[PDB]
């Protein structure tokens, strides 16, 4: 009865870069096969504008805000992560009676009690920082040297990527690595006779910009070199998704896999992204910063060739595979999200007459997103707050916050409201982002909400 | 055996505004027969100068700094309140079979952990904010029109009463349907077999000045309209204990019932109230703003006909209240007051040798009071500390701190002590005031205990 | 077969003040026995350059700035402690069978569940805050005087020893006091039939300068007054050694018990203390705040007429002593430190390739220290980071950074990663000093950490 779950998730995948989501120039087959097949999202949402913060929140079902991960851990490293006392949706779905793997980027806390075998995954392959350099023959003899001089602090795009917190020494493209360890998880689980949960975390396509040279072959007619590499790191994804749909065919897990595909966050439009139709992009709380492509594909579940053009959360994905998992959730949990498989089945808005947050902070302000039903409220830039109809002005080109005064006022009340219950951020990406919190009394809520 | 508990608590209740505390003008018959029969206190004390953090230490028996609830609530919603983790006193009396009732006003939280009937409470009747509008006819077509719109930050005093969390249409004058569910309260309680605790939170005289035309009838020598509108409200209290009485009485439960009415902080001079002979209001650390009316009535236990001359606090009534029911109280749970009985039995001083605090945080800095014995401290407006002899010199007229330095020093000092397991404040009542809390690195207690 | 332990702990021991780590002054004979048949440390280090943190570390096993304890408590006393969560050593060996004592300064919370009694020590004989004043005869009076007055804050210097919360009249020299109840409770434990663990915490020789005369004439030669005083202050702690080391043998328990003896910090230079060769002295981060001797006496187990001239920390005599007692640790207690032991019979560095801190906040600013192999970094007096080869360089007198940029700059990246799970202070030793850590936005490290 009960389905496996894939959760794949790029890493800054533009708006626009993806077959099935409007790509004129990248092509994704495989990817697009599963769109095709499936029910893609034209209004999906992720709850941070990057990384660390968006994952906290898929994995918990929580705003990060809630939980003081609102920042990237810090860079250099740190023995701080996503609160222990948040439990995952991997935790949850262990607990009932599913193998668990997680592959590729963490970004979640590397001690040993922010591991992910520790956080309910039975298996772990990656790394676990923001990112990483995609080429062991390039990273590998530079962290060789580093080590041997004795460093200690060793920047951990090049540190060794890690089995069940056992160092191995990888061979391929990181990609291609990500993608055969996705079948070897797949061809593991045949065994198990319980279902499976897979969280597949490319680091593609986020920088640094790198690409096979077979893939990069396959786009002639891209000019840009940036565009050329970050197509060419995008088809490997495409490829391994490809690869995985092989053995999970192969495996008979095809038919009864709810599979979900998405960014993490926006695409950096200069680091090859492109997030057409929308405004701006990675980091931003216009929606090419949150706004990200999704599909899910689920044979006689999700219905084929179809898309769902009401908002989406991330945030939805915790109770959501929850239910279809027959894991039982608390209230005391606090999910911030909803179970959106009703409203998606009866083609209605699973957040009908309710918000979708985005809150960016910056320095001695924040940026703010409020979509709810046809509109977008933004704050941005230290401007005024405006209001745009999303749903005629995906581009949000024209505010008329001036003719819903009212209607603007009273969300951006209620964002108020939502805010207190936010904690103090458990720490920043870097030290003096840290300070500049502390000196400038942050948050400074009395601009962020002002009417 | 163990006795029925009733407090009352009207909110912004002037020191002389009820007949047993030296009303000429407002004629109170129903409270003063209670304190006719029962015992009334000259030196009774709240553990803040206003509602929010007065209510929280009620509840909880801690003073509202040591649970980070040294303010109001967000006055346009919110999802934070009183710390879960301390235990409300009438969730111990639940836990040791009581059957326990709330109405009206709560300004303690209202998200599904900080309401009534998770605090605690088998029965709440009332409205979960700081306040409210006095008649059904004004403010419930004031909701419909701005429900209607489509609004969800709709004004607290507007919104409607519920009963343990579904709504109802409220059809009487909100201090005689809270009167009513008193009735329905103790009526409910004759088939239950255990014994009751009723918290009844009146919000009358607080704001808005909103009376019956019958009651302000009543007072046709009082020629200041605003002071005759206060009479009214105060008039229509007194009516709604009455009713009360009536049922207990009925019911065979007024012999075997504690009955405590109290305010819960000093009255506001600007709306109506009269504190004398007490300097200045609500707010202040000045007697006005934390010294209450208070009266015990339970025949054969309390004494009849009495003034007990000593401190007492409202964070005596957890602990006070706990011992009479028999409930054990744990370590622990941190309690700030003491259980006064023994000490009450024997006409002493259940603070003998023992300071009562207020703490009041300003703009950048704090107001402080501290009663011990015949001494009162008064630290306001950033002048230096004054000192009294509250017991010749109950209006604070006569600083004499020049000849009791010493004294005075080591008191101040006691209180600094007394501030360090304080914790930073979890929410302000408006958003600028955390902001501006956080700008002026609050607390400065390197002003408020300078000697 | 499981061993008795005993730390004795010096308070403001200066490096040089004891004949076994190289006074040429001072005469220290039966301290000097136990380092002539045991082993001596050239190269310990304590967790912080002053008490309070110190001792929290030796207690907890803890970084005193991952438990908010990186200040010494109110000097003029408070509610708060160190966190009650952080089990202490004591109570960790008294649930392994351990018979458990405490004596002399405590300085780590003076509340009911921060006393010596409820953090594992089933007997406590001494004071409870940051030292006292050694004669009974001056200090009784002054307490009588105050008392009698109706004084409740009275300074923590003068106030009664306690015997387990009971208060006692001690007629001895404080030092000659506790050295009697360290004998009696050596003897107490003969009775007992379970092993024992004895935290001895003499206030001598730190402030104030009082000692007897006969120790004074033990040393006609030192001419300077407030030397000649130290010196007969470090002379009683010496007698009390040897009247211990005396009933050890009397009841057999010489030989099974492991004795360390060490001080909480470096000397202060200003107050009769001799730190040679380290630069500095109490509070700073240049070897002498935090460098200290330190001896271990085991027979037949620690190698006697030894000098072990690795890195160790006190951070390690908390799961050092757990191993050596059979008493397990949990990985979430997250200890600091490492069990030496094995290391230590090796003759090789327990903290091979690991850094040893030391973070002293100042008023806007840190101090700093980073110890690893041969490498002593230093953050000081807001000047750039410098770095000694500390193996040639004692005495911190030629700054290598230029010649090893990366290595430096590699080991404050560390310590900065090292930083984010410091917790804020939960308080601080002055109120003015909390009131500018808020002002200031600190910790600022962004000073602390610039390469
Ligand atoms: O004033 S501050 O607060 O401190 O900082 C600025 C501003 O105020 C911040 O609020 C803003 O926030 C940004 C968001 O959150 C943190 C900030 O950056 C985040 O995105 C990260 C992304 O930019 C970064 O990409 C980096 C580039 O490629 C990989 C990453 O490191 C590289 O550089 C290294 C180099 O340092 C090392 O020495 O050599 C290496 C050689 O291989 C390498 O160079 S390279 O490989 O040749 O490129 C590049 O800079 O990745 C991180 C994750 O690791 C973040 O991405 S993500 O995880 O968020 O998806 C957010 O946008 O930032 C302001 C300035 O930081
Ligand atoms: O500037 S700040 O830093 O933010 O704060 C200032 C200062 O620094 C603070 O120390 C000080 O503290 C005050 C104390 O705690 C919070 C502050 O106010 C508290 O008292 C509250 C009480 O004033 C308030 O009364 C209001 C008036 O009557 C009812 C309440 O709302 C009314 O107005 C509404 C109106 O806004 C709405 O649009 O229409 C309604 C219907 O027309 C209604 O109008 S009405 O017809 O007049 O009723 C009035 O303004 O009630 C709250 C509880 O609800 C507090 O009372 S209590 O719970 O504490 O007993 C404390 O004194 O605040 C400074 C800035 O105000
Ligand atoms: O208040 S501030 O302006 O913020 O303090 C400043 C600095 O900013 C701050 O960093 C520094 O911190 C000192 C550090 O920790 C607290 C401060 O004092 C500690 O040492 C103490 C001893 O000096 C004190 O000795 C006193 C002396 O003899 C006995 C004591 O009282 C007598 O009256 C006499 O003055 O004893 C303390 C323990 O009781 C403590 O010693 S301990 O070994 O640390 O416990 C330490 O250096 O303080 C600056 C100004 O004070
Ligand atoms: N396991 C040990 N304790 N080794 C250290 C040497 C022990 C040896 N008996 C000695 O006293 O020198
Ligand atoms: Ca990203
Ligand atoms: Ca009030
Ligand atoms: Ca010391
Ligand atoms: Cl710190």
């Amino acid at each position: 009865q009960k389905p496996n779950i894939i959760l794949i998730v790029a890493d800054d995948l533009g708006y626009a870069d993806v077959g099935f989501n409007g790509s004129k120039d990248i092509i994704t087959p495989n990817i697009d096969d599963l769109a095709k097949s499936g029910t893609s999202f034209s209004d999906a949402y992720v709850a941070h504008p990057f990384s660390g913060p968006s994952r906290a929140a898929l994995m918990t079902g929580r705003y990060p805000h809630k939980i003081g991960s609102q920042f990237n851990l810090p860079t250099r490293g740190s023995n701080v992560g996503v609160p222990t006392d948040a439990k995952f949706i991997s935790k949850l779905l262990n607990e009932n009676n599913y193998f668990t793997g997680a592959l590729g980027k963490w970004h979640m806390g590397d001690t040993p009690q922010h591991h992910p075998n520790k956080r309910g995954f039975d298996e772990y392959y990656g790394f676990l920082g923001g990112g990483h350099n995609y080429f062991p023959d390039q990273y590998q003899p530079q962290y060789k040297k580093q080590k041997a001089q004795g460093l200690k602090n060793i920047f951990e795009y090049i540190t060794p990527l890690e089995h069940n917190g056992k160092e191995v020494k990888e061979t391929q493209y990181i990609t291609d690595a990500l993608s055969r360890e996705a079948v070897n998880f797949v061809d593991k689980a045949v065994n198990k006779k319980h279902p499976f949960f897979l969280y597949l975390a490319y680091n593609a396509p986020h920088t640094p910009l790198q690409a096979k040279d077979e893939d990069m072959a396959m786009f002639p007619n891209i000019k840009n070199k940036d565009r050329k590499t970050y197509a060419g790191m995008v088809y490997a994804v495409d490829r391994g998704v490809g690869k995985l749909v092989e053995a999970l065919k192969k495996n008979n897990q095809y038919d009864n896999t709810l599979i979900v595909f998405m960014s993490d966050n926006g695409g950096k439009l200069s680091k090859g992204a492109n997030n057409f139709p929308l405004k701006a992009g990675k980091g931003s709380t216009q929606e090419g910063g949150f706004r990200v492509p999704m599909l899910f594909h689920w044979p006689k579940h999700v219905p084929a060739g179809k898309r769902f053009s009401h908002p989406v959360s991330a945030l939805d994905l915790y109770p959501t595979f929850a239910a279809l998992a027959g894991a039982k959730v608390e209230e005391n949990q606090h999910l911030d999200g909803t179970n959106m498989w009703p409203a998606f089945i009866k083609n209605e808005n699973p957040h009908k007459d309710e918000p979708i947050y985005a809150l960016r902070h910056r320095k001695g302000y924040s940026d703010a997103a409020i979509r709810m039903n046809q509109w977008k409220a933004l704050k941005v830039n230290q401007q005024p707050w405006q209001l745009f109809n999303i749903e005629n002005d995906i581009s949000e080109k024209h505010d008329v916050s001036k003719s819903n005064k009212a209607l603007l006022t009273d969300m951006v009340r209620e964002m108020e409201k939502w805010s207190w219950d936010n904690q103090q951020p458990s720490w920043f990406h870097e030290t003096t982002e840290g300070v500049n919190w502390r000196l400038d009394a942050m948050p400074r809520f009395d601009k962020t909400f002002k009417t």
